[PDB]
């Protein structure tokens, strides 16, 4: 009926609560990591830019903040998702960054 929650291979994303429940266990992160996932999950299903995300934490700019965004997602992913969930990180050459499972 309504659409306020997206399920994955083995997790539960909340577009209204902005959270992720893995096998019934909510993942914990920091402010920066929370921002990266906040937008990623919020815009789950579609590729979004990086300049915007960086603005939600550090700031916006025509250049790249030492690729802190990409590194923030990869560093946080290998922090727990390294074994928790599979490689759900996917990027489209000529778009930005998006989250999704390959099983789909």
């Amino acid at each position: 009926m309504a659409a306020t929650v997206c399920t994955i291979a083995d997790m539960t994303v909340d577009m209204v609560r902005r959270t992720v429940i893995r096998s019934g266990k909510k993942i914990h992160l920091t402010g920066k990591e929370y921002v990266l996932l906040e937008l990623l999950l919020q815009r789950t299903g579609e590729v979004l830019p990086r300049s915007l995300i960086s603005s939600l934490v550090w700031n916006m700019n025509f250049d790249s903040d030492t690729n802190v965004i990409d590194v923030a997602v990869r560093r946080l992913r290998s922090k727990i998702d390294d074994d928790f969930e599979p490689k759900l990180i996917h990027t489209v050459r000529g778009a930005g960054y998006v989250l999704e499972i390959r099983e789909e």
